[PDB]
């Protein structure tokens, strides 16, 4: 009644069947064997999987309230345990996905002001890049520092210094953490953590950098709260706590301390290290492919110019760069096996019987790389995305901020930011590989939780 899957063994489940270094190719695998929804055991927890398009939509979308459920992330757990908007059920949920997307609107996202944030803090990228003076560099951080300050600005209220050495180290324990949940071990702490939680190794630092982050959130909670002004709120910190005096009285309230920090952190760190990796992953590409670069910069010059910032509504007019965009998200796969959903009752799926709370696994880059839509899946290729005639082309398959009840809300400002720290990079610089572009690895370094590029130095060279 349940999905048919490979025989497990007690406690280990199906770890004889899984890679832990390549989970997303090990799941394909079998499920070339047992069909695109299939059991599996990861250690004791059960989960149902889900490859391809019409698997994952029939589930996510058709039957959107039954699989609306969150499930676990081992890693992330160790700091949440169940509180924040990410990894919150229930009551729970519906108060702060809620109340998180109502503030973020409020504070810019979706609208003029956070684009103009975003124009902005472009700008001090092309600045910072600019100063490099077309050395030999490592982008990471060049990168995140300037898209974690447009969630921090909305957030903890204004935006970091460049040269801020803490905000240097919030960058690292986002990046080292996000990186962690990609490897080995992290795709075995997800199968064994009631073990590894109390072993020593590579979970337990990035434990510690959870930890830094929580403590950081917490402090500037604290500080908000000696100095709060109930009429006029600041940031996100400021409307949350003017809602929790609100709720004092309601004991059954969502709207207190730990809630606050949590939802807090998964905004920050969802709205840091996505865009960044996708970016860092973006260019990477684009120096592997000179003569995609060639055609945005064709677009770029004849569309915007050279005299002016790039802004969100240019999108329409610049059918390649959205087609470059989109596909650098769909070969990027940056979040491959989505974050578990779980069945919010007993559940009646394609001849399948799921009992309630059991937890799925929607694959999104198994959407992302689906054949019945992408014709070369495999490859690097911004026509994925675009008419004959040269127009932009919707899929049904592009599904990177997952879909259903509780997809990305994060994506509208995703959106905006990849729009345009990619157009403005590529329209004040070329892109010049410390290789040739045949040598160029553009294979993951790492994919687990998501998919990492590999370490790689650059310049960005004025045109
Ligand atoms: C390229 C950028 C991004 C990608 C690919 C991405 C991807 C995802 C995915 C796959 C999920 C799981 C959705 C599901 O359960 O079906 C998710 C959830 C979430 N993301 Fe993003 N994300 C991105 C950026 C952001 C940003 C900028 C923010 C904050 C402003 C954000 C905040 C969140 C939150 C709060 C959730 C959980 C929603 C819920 O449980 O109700 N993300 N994201
Ligand atoms: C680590 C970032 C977010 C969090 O706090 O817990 C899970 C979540 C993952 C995520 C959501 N949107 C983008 N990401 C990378």
């Amino acid at each position: 009644k349940l999905p048919p899957g490979p025989t497990p063994l007690p406690f280990i489940g199906n770890y004889l069947q899984l890679n832990t270094e390549q989970m997303y190719n090990s799941l394909m695998k079998i499920s070339e064997r047992y069909g695109p929804v299939f059991t599996i055991h990861l250690g004791p927890r059960r989960v149902v999987v889900l490859c391809g398009h019409d698997a994952v939509r029939e589930a996510l979308v058709d039957q959107a309230e039954e699989f609306s459920g969150r499930g676990e992330q081992a890693t992330f757990d160790w700091v949440f345990k169940g509180y924040g908007v990410v990894f919150s059920n229930g009551e729970r949920a519906k108060q702060l996905r809620r109340f998180s997307i109502a503030t973020l609107r409020d504070f810019g996202v979706g609208k003029r002001g956070i684009e103009e944030r975003i124009q902005e803090e472009a700008g001090f990228l092309i600045d910072a890049l600019r100063g490099t003076g077309g050395a030999n560099i490592d982008p990471t951080f060049f990168l995140s520092r300037t898209v974690s300050n447009v969630i921090s600005s909305i957030v903890f209220g204004d935006r970091f210094d460049y040269k801020d050495k803490e905000f240097l180290s919030l960058l690292r324990m986002m990046l080292g953490s996000f990186q962690f949940t990609s490897t080995s071990t992290g795709q075995l702490y997800e199968m064994f953590s009631s073990v590894m939680k109390h072993l020593p190794g590579p979970q337990q630092q990035a434990f510690q950098l959870l930890q830094g982050l929580e403590d950081f959130i917490a402090k500037k909670v604290e500080h908000n709260q000696r100095t709060l002004d109930p009429n006029s709120p600041r940031d996100f910190i400021d409307s949350f706590l003017i809602r929790m005096q609100e709720e004092e009285k309601n004991p059954n309230t969502e709207f207190y301390l730990k809630n606050l920090v949590m939802t807090t952190l998964n905004l920050f760190f969802a709205g840091t290290e996505t865009v960044s990796t996708t970016l860092r992953y973006g260019f990477l590409l684009l120096m592997k492919h000179p003569e995609v670069e060639a055609k945005v910069h064709e677009e770029i010059d004849r569309v915007i110019g050279k005299n002016r910032q790039p802004k969100f509504e240019d999108r329409a007019k610049m059918p390649y760069m959205e087609a470059v965009i989109h596909e650098i998200q769909r070969f990027g796969d940056v979040i491959p096996m989505g974050l578990a959903r779980r069945v919010k009752k007993d559940t009646k799926f394609r001849d399948f019987f799921l009992p309630k709370g059991t937890e799925v696994y929607p694959m999104l880059g198994s959407v992302l790389r689906d054949p019945s839509f992408f014709s070369n899946p495999q490859d690097f290729n911004p026509q994925h995305f675009l008419n004959e005639k040269g127009q932009f082309k919707k899929s049904d398959a592009f599904v990177p901020f997952s879909i259903g009840k509780r997809n990305c809300f994060g994506e509208g400002l995703a959106r905006m930011e990849l729009f345009l720290f990619f157009t403005t990079v590529m329209q004040n610089f070329r892109l010049k590989s410390s290789q040739s572009p045949k040598d160029i690895d553009v294979s993951p370094k790492h994919v687990g939780f998501a998919t990492i590029p590999r370490n790689y130095t650059m310049s960005f060279l004025p045109r």
